[PDB]
């Protein structure tokens, strides 16, 4: 899900240039979350602004942001030409990852049929439905099914409650967290405190940006417990937005305030203060980190770039020159590192096939025991942890529920933990001992590309640092060294084949099933090409361990059932060829990735996928993208958009 | 692929009886699979049976053995009313690998146009190009496309060649197999040493079985190096009389006899004067005369009219036949004798590893978890092919687990000696007296639940998770804390049997689903915690028995890529039984529905609020949490069966030659 609301305190702004501030700023969130959309604002049409804001509208309506954007347009009751010089506006998108994605379980919620009260909401309340039976007994009445309208019908009770007539509107939403269990994000507003805003967190994101030409009283907020706010100093010209991710403030400022834990933010007259009863900074991104440039999709030129990307990740970290890595993250912890027993990965999906690709070579270069889980189960079946593990977390968005909880898990049995993320600040970056920032830039398509070769790059610098004072092993690390050398451009090599790789698409895209087989190095490889085709394809693809066909799943192979088989020149070339004979025997007709100088398969097969080669523990990247390409034009030939999957959204910050 | 040799010494025997005796051998033999059949056997129609023994008769076809009973009584030139007081009859059914299928091709192979040697062999001879080439230099001819004959032709070379007149039939058969390369089963029969057998492996299983009303010299033969009297040999005391079975598989000796050999790698066994002595090239080192407990009803398909139908509909018998004699339920005590003299050491270790194949890996996963809490030690599962590949690292303080129903699955058997190459700790968890697993782990458990004849593991799984929760209720069991566990775990094992059989009288709504699924391409079967393996295990079967497009997802993964599948049109079957998961699943079905989903729910029969919410739901009973997994995964079993039968294939059927 998504948060994003727009505050202009003394900016004359008119009803349109608003609106499409929020519009704007719910398509840059989008990707969190598109299944409907909402937006909440200031009616009635009044020239003086000051008539309007005791009167709340709400638009919402299911489908995409393009669909609101539509809804919100062509009306016949809103006048977008009125000027506002101070006004509030809150939007939001929704993952309905339960119900119907109707307008009436969308965001903003409401306290009553007059919109006293409207709230927007990331997260989940473990006790709401405590909260609906108490509100009930008192007198409201409950519209939706969802959890977030327990939040507006009590922040409207703490106020039908007061002690005083005029207790703060901190206050009030102060009360309400009190009572709420679980995370949550959220953002108030109402016509009672018109313009304005309170946005509180715990364990779900919330920044506040700013923006003005006027100097700001401080750079350090300080927090208060139940002048000395951030405001712009002679004068009062201030935009505020509030958001719960930076890629919707970055193209009006660069300043924002990262809240925290039960951090009650306030804006009252066009100041910022925090109540708890902290640190405006600037931002390290560039728009065009998030813009689609030339191509047509996200998920294309996250593609396209990984050449680049992998550079950036090995950037300030690898020394071509000597054979040196480093990885500042680790410096203060290598040596403890060291002196552990087993090394566990634990991770979600894309995330969990890069430990699955970089298994082997782990238990090579550090000699340990090396475990590799999912997150899900790790926790259901509370495996046993000890204080000298070595525990590591892959999360591309650093805030995955199952594998933030894994976390918590394994420090509370004294683990050593360790963070491989692509987002800075985030929980799984913070709550570990020591950790890596992958440093492959945003990542927008819901299908993770970059994350995960950028990811594979990171496990094997590390595994290249704990192997650095093994004389037996220096041979071996060089091998590695001037592969990673050679690998952008042999990844811009296998992007070359794009043309071929389509004409190989148009000859599948009508099929119900493919299975994608390989085993050794690139039994992650099929696993992750299988994972991609079903997310954005919708066929049934399936990945399957070469060396599992005999004993059952290769009765499922003939003629007709498509199979693509993975090759390489490495150890198991002898066993990978007798698998692929095994298929043959069946009937089937194979697609087989291989090395452009294997040529007695290229001879014996009709359509192959001729990769360059590089070291065997690195030939995983250079196999992963046919397969990425493939479930790209895959999907454009089924008529699916590649960076909208239905039925889901990107990262699972919840259950 | 299935060897059986009939030696009858001073037993009389008519021809008609011996060829009988032969064709019922391979009829048990038949459920490996195989292309052609043939026997060999001494013709002639002297009535003098010592006067015979000079003409060896084969007859070979390509086919199914009933077809080769009807061209063996379909013989005019052959009067099988002959009685012989001495004789050596041998048969063979083959799977293809070198030569088609063609009469030519099957076994015996012979050595010349006179069948001076036969023999016939289950494996493959790697060298087989190198030793052709040979033997067509020395001046020999060959008829056959196939690597066996380069056996035949190469034991005449060494007869041919041999320096003194009375070199014994061992003799020469050890300068064969000190010739061969890759893997092989073999028996021997020759004009030269009427009477008299020679059976040898590497690599590939051979017994022998043992039957005489009179007293035997020993139950323990002796290894004989590169001389052969009365206290080296097994034989009758007092006379003559007995009768040997040379096999591939026990299943063909056991309607005979129970007393059996099991022989090893490089081993010559001779049958020389009605004895048997067993030889090698190289305290006292022996092979034993053991008893096996199986019987033939347990080979047989009895009502049923399939053995796949059989194996699933008699778990209750075969669970019950896994905690025979384990499973104290007078004072809920558990005992496996295998481990007795190793229980201490195993507490010792610090990690429990277990490799395996197929559906023998999902029987670790689905155990994995009560071993964890049980034993508090880390537990990795393992596939034995991908344990291989990686060079896993292994220390002296693993245990290391085997579980192969046959004993003999080469990925887990190379990652057996592996394990043991680095000092672990190994344990078989098998379900075949004899086999390679079993003999080369430091200790083991066999299962018991009878010989599976079926293509599909139905029983062996289940008898497997049941043993495995047997062996962590011995690692607890000084433990305070886990009393009260044990007990409620055992008494759901002693409760286990009657609820299969609660879930098997739910056969006719299972074949309603089959109905519904019988033109589907694919099927999604979603599950997490105890009943992952279930997932995993069902979407194998119908993809093994079934032939479509069947996968387990692990339930907690759906919002991570796998929901895409999910609309109106996707089939998909979700377990929800009543353990700490139970809201966790409640969440996934929401997940689905919301997204036009409309799941078949596996769940609890007292779980009033799924059945309501869901159109059809297989109710199971409620059983301990470690345990659900049994009784969870027979309704994916029959649908299996049911869906082939709808769609009419041969549920007993397996499904290049160079
Ligand atoms: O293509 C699939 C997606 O990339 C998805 O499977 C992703 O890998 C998980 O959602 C893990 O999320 P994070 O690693 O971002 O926490
Ligand atoms: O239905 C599955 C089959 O039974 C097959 O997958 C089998 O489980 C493996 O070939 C392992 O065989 P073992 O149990 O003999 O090791
Ligand atoms: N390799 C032999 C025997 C194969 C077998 O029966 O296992 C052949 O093809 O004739």
């Amino acid at each position: 899900c998504g948060i994003f609301a727009y505050l202009n305190y003394h900016v004359p702004r008119t009803r349109r240039e608003i609106l499409e501030t929020l519009i704007k700023g719910l398509q840059r969130l989008e990707y969190r979350g598109y299944d409907s959309a909402g937006v909440g604002f200031d009616g009635g049409n009044d020239k003086d602004w000051e008539a309007n804001a005791c009167k709340i509208q709400l638009i919402k309506k299911k489908g995409k942001v393009k669909a609101l954007d539509e809804e919100v347009h062509k009306q016949q009751d809103m006048d977008l030409d009125i000027e506002f010089d101070v006004h509030l506006g809150i939007a939001h998108t929704r993952w309905a990852t339960h119900g119907e994605p109707s307008p009436v379980n969308s965001h903003p919620q409401r306290s009553d049929k007059n919109n006293e009260f409207i709230v927007i909401h990331n997260g989940i309340i473990t006790n709401y439905k405590d909260l609906k039976k108490f509100l009930e007994s008192k007198g409201y009445d409950f519209e939706s099914e969802t959890d977030t309208e327990t939040i507006a019908k009590l922040v409207k009770y703490m106020y039908d409650n007061r002690e005083s007539q005029d207790t703060s509107f901190t206050t009030l939403v102060e009360r309400v967290i009190q009572q709420l269990e679980g995370a949550f994000a959220l953002v108030f507003k109402s016509v009672h405190f018109p313009g304005q805003a309170v946005g509180t967190r715990r364990g779900d994101p919330l920044l506040i940006g700013v923006r003005s030409e006027h100097k700001l009283s401080t750079d350090h907020i300080p927090i208060l417990y139940r002048t000395t706010c951030l405001f712009p100093v002679e004068e009062k010209a201030v935009e505020y937005y509030f958001a719960s991710d930076a890629s919707a403030v970055i193209e009006h400022t660069n300043r924002v305030i990262f809240l925290e834990d039960d951090d009650v933010a306030a804006v009252v007259d066009g100041r910022l203060s925090i109540h708890r009863i902290r640190a405006v900074q600037t931002l390290q991104m560039e728009l065009q980190q998030i813009m689609k440039g030339n191509f047509s999709s996200f998920m294309q030129k996250e593609i396209f770039e990984q050449p680049e990307s992998v550079v950036n990740t090995m950037r300030g970290r690898v020394n071509f020159d000597d054979y040196t890595v480093n990885l500042g993250g680790l410096k203060d912890h290598i040596k403890e590192i060291q002196r552990c027993r087993r090394l566990i990965l634990i991770a979600c999906g894309t995330s969990y096939h890069a430990g699955v690709a970089t298994r082997q070579v782990l238990e090579e270069l550090t000699e340990l025991p090396v475990m590799v889980e999912l997150a899900s189960d790790f926790l259901d079946r509370n495996t046993p942890v000890f204080r000298d593990d070595v525990c590591f977390f892959l999360s591309q968005s650093g805030e995955t529920a199952d594998t933030l909880m894994g976390l918590r898990y394994c420090k509370e049995r004294g683990a050593l933990t360790v963070g491989i993320t692509n987002t800075v600040g985030s929980s799984i970056s913070r709550e570990t001992d020591c950790g890596v920032h992958i440093n492959a830039g945003p990542e927008i398509g819901v299908a993770s590309t970059k994350a995960y070769t950028s990811q594979f790059v990171s496990l094997v610098m590390f595994a290249l640092m704990m192997c650095d004072d093994r004389i037996s092993m220096q041979e071996r690390r060089k091998e590695i060294m001037l592969g990673l050398k050679r690998l952008p451009d042999l990844i811009k090599e296998v992007l070359s084949m794009d043309d071929e790789i389509q004409k190989l698409a148009t000859e599948l895209y009508h099929q119900k099933s493919v299975l994608i087989m390989g085993r050794g190095y690139h039994y992650a490889t099929c696993l992750e090409g299988a994972l991609k085709i079903k997310e954005i394809t919708y066929m049934h693809s399936e990945g399957i361990l070469a060396g599992e066909l005999k004993h059952g799943p290769l009765a499922l192979v003939d003629k007709l059932m498509p199979v693509i088989m993975i090759i390489m020149r490495d150890h198991t070339y002898a066993k990978c060829q007798n698998a692929l004979q095994q298929v043959v025997a069946r009937q089937g007709r194979p697609v087989v990735i291989c090395d452009k100088e294997d040529t007695e398969t290229i001879k014996n097969t009709k359509r192959t996928i001729k990769v360059p080669h590089s070291v065997d523990c690195l030939q995983g990247i250079l196999s992963v993208i046919p397969l990425q390409l493939l479930a790209f034009h895959l999907a454009v030939l089924r008529g699916y958009d590649v960076d909208f999957p239905r039925n889901l959204a990107k990262s699972v910050t919840v259950e």
